[PDB]
C-alpha cells in the first residue's frame, strides 16, 4: 500500500526530525559504524598543467558507492509496513562525514539530490555521482593521481571503512572513457595525527592514465 | 474563480505536505510509473577539445520534456472545482529521479523554477529547459556525442520510460542553431548492474554534428 | 505611519502566505494578465567566438522592466492605510513566468533581491537588473544578436505581453557603453506549438552592434 | 550579563520577525533614511580587455562602509539591558537596497555573513567586504574605472546618501595593493528618471590607475 | 547510550535555538573569547600572473584549525550524560567571525558542512578545510604571499587570537605538495583602525615558495 509506505517513512524519519541528524546512528548502545566504500570511475573531465611544472590538476567524474547500517532506520516488514526497502533523501538522515582529503577544492562534490535506499534491517545503500579534483603528477606521458578519503571527525572506534567487495582498486563497472589505465591500486590505512587522539581510517587510491 | 483554483491546489498538495514527496505517487496499491521522455535540442554552447586527444566536452542547451501520471493529484473537474488543469511547482510534488548518467558534471541541470502542469486525471506535464555537458569524439570534421538518461534508483518494475510520441530521436521542434546534423538516433534499453539486482530503463541518444 | 504600512503589507500578503503564489493573480473571476515588458540595454560584457565559425556567445547586462496588475494586492488608500504604494519582495508574490527562451544557459538571471513596487490599485512595477547570454552572428565587423522572451506555461488567453510604452525596440534609457548600435528592432508575436494547444506571446528582439 | 544581551536582541528583532524587514525603518511617522556611504579599495583582482577595443572589465575587492539610523532598533541602555551596542545579522533587519548600477554582473556582491553593529541610539554600522566588476577604459597605460551606487527603488525623499565623513573619494584606509592611483574623484548626484517621478541619489566615483 | 547523546545535544543547543547564535558565548558575565588559530597548508592550486606586472593571484588549499571555549555548551559528564565530547554542526552554534582580510574574493571559503567537536568543559574544536586566494609577488623565481586573518567586528577585549601550539608559522602537518618553501613566518598584531574605536587582533602570515 502507498499510504503505509509514506507513513512508514514518516515513522522512521521521526527520530531524526526530533533529535536531529548529528551523531552516530544508534539509539541504544553506541557502537561502531562499518562503512563499505566503493569508487567507480566514469570519465576524465580535464587534466590541466600547473604552471610550467610537472604537476597538474585532474578533474574526474565518478560514482561514490556507500553502504552502512543505521540502527535507527529499522522496521519489521510485516503488515502493513511490510517492505524490504524504502527510498530516503540523504539530507534527511545521518551520513558518514567522508571527505576527499587531498581535494584541490574544499571537498569532492557529491550529488545529494541522489536518493539513498534503506532496507528493513537498517542497511543503507547510497550511490551518489561525484566530481573529484586532485593534484596529479604529469611526467613522461603518464598522469598519476592519488585519491584520499576518510571520515573527518570519527576515529576507527567510531567509523570504520573497508573496500566494497574487498576490491582495493578503482572500479570500472561505470567506466565510459577511452583513456588507458596504466595503474590502479588502493589501500586501507589507519592514521594517527599530531592534531588529535586516535587512529583514523583512510582509503588511498592510486590511478595512472596514459596522457 | 481564482479562489477555488488555489483552494484546489492546496487540498491536492495537502498529502505531499503531510507525508512528503519521497516515494512512488500512489496512495492505494503501488503501481508502475510510466514516464514519457523527450529531448528537444536548442543549440550548442561550445565544444572544447580535451587535451590534444580526440575527445571533447560538448555543452548543450535543450528542453527536457517529461510526462507521467500522479494518482495523488486527481480531482473531479466539476464545480466549484471545474478546472481541466492546474499549475504546480515541481519542488512541491514527486518527480522522477531522471539523471544524465554520462554527465561530465554531477548531472544535467534542469530549471526547477519552471512550472509543471497537472490535469484533472492526474497527468503531469513538465517541460524544463536544461543544460547538458557530455564527452564527445571530435574526428574528421564530425563531433559525435552521447546522451544517457535514466531513473537513478528505480527499476523498470517501478519507473519505466518511453520516448514521447514514439520518436526515438533528438526532437528539433525548438532547434535554433545553424549547425549541420549528421546523425540522430536513440534507443530504449534495459540494463542490469553488478551493484544492483533488477533491470533499469536507460534512454541513449546519439547525436553527430558537422564541426 | 510606519507600523500601519508594515501591517498593510502583512494583510496584503496574507493571501499568498496561506494559498500559495502559484496561479494567476485573481481571487474572483479568472481573467488575463497583461504584462508590459521593456528591455533596457546597459552594456556588453563580452562577445566570444564559438569555435572557428560565424557564431558567437554574447553576454549582456540589462535592466528588464515589468509591469502587471495583481487584483489580490489592491487596497483602499484611506487612513490608516493611506499609502499610494508599497515596496515588496517579488519572492513573496506572483510574478509572470517570463523566460529568455534562447538562452545559452538555463535562462537569463534576474536579480530577485530587487524589490517590486505595488500601487494601491494593484499595479505592480518590477525593474530587476538582468544578465542575458545568447548566440550571436559575428560577420563583416557586425555582431547580430537575438533575444526571445515569453511566459513559459501561460497562453495568450492567460498572460498577454506588450511592449512598455509601445516601443518595439531595445530601450536605451540605461545605456552606458561605447558600442555603435547598427540595428534595433523588436516584434510581438503570437506563436503556436506542437506540445501545446493555444497561442503563446513571444517578444523577439534583434540587436546589431559594431564589432 | 550575557543572557540579558541576547534577550535584548530577541526583543529588538521581534518587530522585524512579526512585521517583516520590508519598508523604511520607522514605526511612528515615516521620515528619511540618510545613509552614510564609503568605498574603501583593497586591491585589483584583474583588468581584462574586452575584445580588441579600448574597454576592459575591471574586477575589484573593496570594503563597502554603510551607516544609517534604524529607529526600530533603539533601546534605553540602563539595567538589565545596559549595553552600548549589539551585533546583529544584516539579514535580520532592514538594509538599504543599494546597488552598483554599472555592474557588469547582476550587482556587486556584498558579504552578508558579515555582522552589523547597532548602538543603543539606533545607529547601524555595517562594513561588508565587497567584489565589484565594472567597465573601464584602458588607454595610454591608464585604466579609468567608474563606479555608480544608489538605492534602486527609493528616491531622495525616502533614502538619501552622503559620503561617509564627507570624503568625496575612494577611501584608502584598507588599501593593500601596489598600484599607482592617478585620479580619485567622486560626486553625489540627484538624478531624475523617465520611468519614475522624483529624484534619486547616486554616488559616482572615478578611479584611474597606472596600467 | 545513543539517545542520551542526542538528547544532550538538543539540551545544549536549546539556548542557541531560543536566543540565537549572535553575541559572545556567555550566559553569565561577558568576558573574552580566546581563539587558538592554526593554518595548515595542503597544496597550491594555482598562481596566475596579474596582467604583465610583478603581482599574481595565488590560490591555496588548506586546513584552518580553530579552538575556543563556549561557556554555553558546558555540561557535567556524569550519568546519564557521561560523554567527554559531542559533535555539533558549526551553523548551530556561535563561531568567531574570523575573516581572510586580504582575500581577492569576498572571503576565504570554509567548508561549513564540517562538524566541530565540543568537550564537556565547553572547549570547542573545529577544523574546516579552506580555500584561500590572495595577492602575491612573483619575482626572481620567488612567489611571496601574505595571509591576514582576524575577527571582523570584535576587538581584543572581546575576541583574542593566538597561534595554536604557539607555532607562529604555516603548519606542514597536512602538506601534500612538492613545492619548495623558502620563507615561512607569521606574527600576531594588535591593530587600531580609523573607521572604529579599539584594537583588533590580526594574524599575518608570510609564505614564500619556489616557482
Ligand atoms: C577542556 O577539555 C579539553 C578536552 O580535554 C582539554 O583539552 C586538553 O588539553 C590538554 C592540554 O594541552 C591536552 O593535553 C589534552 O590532550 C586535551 N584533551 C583532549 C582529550 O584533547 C582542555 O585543556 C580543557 N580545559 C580545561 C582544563 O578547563
Ligand atoms: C549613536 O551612538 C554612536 C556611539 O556613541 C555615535 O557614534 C560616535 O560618535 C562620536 C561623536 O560623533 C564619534 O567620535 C565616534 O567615532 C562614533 N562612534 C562610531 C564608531 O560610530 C553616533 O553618532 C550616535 N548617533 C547619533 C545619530 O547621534
Ligand atoms: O580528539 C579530540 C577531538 C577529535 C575529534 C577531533 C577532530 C575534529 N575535527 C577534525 C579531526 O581530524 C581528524 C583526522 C584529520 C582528518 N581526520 C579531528
Ligand atoms: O539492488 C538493490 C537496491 C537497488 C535500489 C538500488 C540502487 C541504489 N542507488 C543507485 C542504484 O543504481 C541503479 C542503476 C545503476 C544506476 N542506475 C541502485
Ligand atoms: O495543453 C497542455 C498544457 C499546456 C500548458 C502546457 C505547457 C507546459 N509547459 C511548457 C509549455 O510550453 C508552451 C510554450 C512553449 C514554451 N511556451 C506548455
Ligand atoms: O514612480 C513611482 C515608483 C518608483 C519607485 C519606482 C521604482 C521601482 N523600481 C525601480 C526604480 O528605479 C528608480 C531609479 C532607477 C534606478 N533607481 C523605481
Ligand atoms: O567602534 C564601535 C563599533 C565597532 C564594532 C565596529 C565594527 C563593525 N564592523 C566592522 C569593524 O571593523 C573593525 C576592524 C576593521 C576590520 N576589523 C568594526
Ligand atoms: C539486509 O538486507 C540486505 C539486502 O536485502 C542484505 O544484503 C544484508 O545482509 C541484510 N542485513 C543482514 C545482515 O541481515
Ligand atoms: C488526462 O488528460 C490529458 C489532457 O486532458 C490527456 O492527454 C490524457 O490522456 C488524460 N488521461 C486519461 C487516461 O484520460
Ligand atoms: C494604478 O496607479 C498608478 C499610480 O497612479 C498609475 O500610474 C497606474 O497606471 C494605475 N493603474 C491602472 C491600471 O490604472
Amino acid at each position: 500500500n502507498g499510504l503505509m509506505a509514506k507513513r512508514l517513512r514518516r515513522e522512521l524519519l521521526n527520530t531524526y526530525e526530533q533529535l536531529g541528524k548529528s551523531g552516530l546512528p544508534f539509539l541504544d548502545d553506541i557502537g561502531k559504524v562499518d562503512v563499505k566504500f566503493g569508487l567507480s570511475l566514469q570519465l576524465l573531465k580535464s587534466i590541466e598543467q600547473r604552471g610550467m611544472g610537472f604537476n597538474s590538476i585532474g578533474t574526474f567524474k565518478a560514482i561514490v558507492k556507500l553502504s552502512w547500517v543505521d540502527t535507527i532506520l529499522r522496521w519489521d516488514p510485516e503488515p502493513p509496513f511490510d517492505f524490504q526497502k524504502i527510498e530516503i533523501s540523504p539530507d534527511e538522515i545521518w551520513t558518514p562525514d567522508i571527505k576527499l582529503f587531498n581535494s584541490v577544492d574544499l571537498d569532492m562534490t557529491l550529488d545529494r539530490t541522489t536518493q539513498a535506499i534503506v532496507f528493513s534491517n537498517g542497511t543503507v545503500l547510497w550511490i551518489p555521482p561525484a566530481v573529484l579534483k586532485v593534484l596529479c603528477v604529469s611526467q613522461d606521458d603518464v598522469d598519476s593521481c592519488h585519491f584520499q578519503f576518510g571520515s573527518w571527525v570519527y576515529s576507527v572506534d567510531e567509523v570504520d571503512i573497508h573496500f566494497m567487495d574487498d576490491k582495493a582498486e578503482v572500479l570500472l563497472d561505470f567506466y565510459q572513457d577511452s583513456l588507458e589505465i596504466l595503474e590502479n591500486s588502493a589501500q586501507r590505512q589507519e592514521v594517527v595525527y599530531p592534531c588529535c587522539e586516535s587512529a583514523y581510517v583512510e582509503m588511498k587510491y592510486l590511478l595512472a592514465l596514459r596522457s
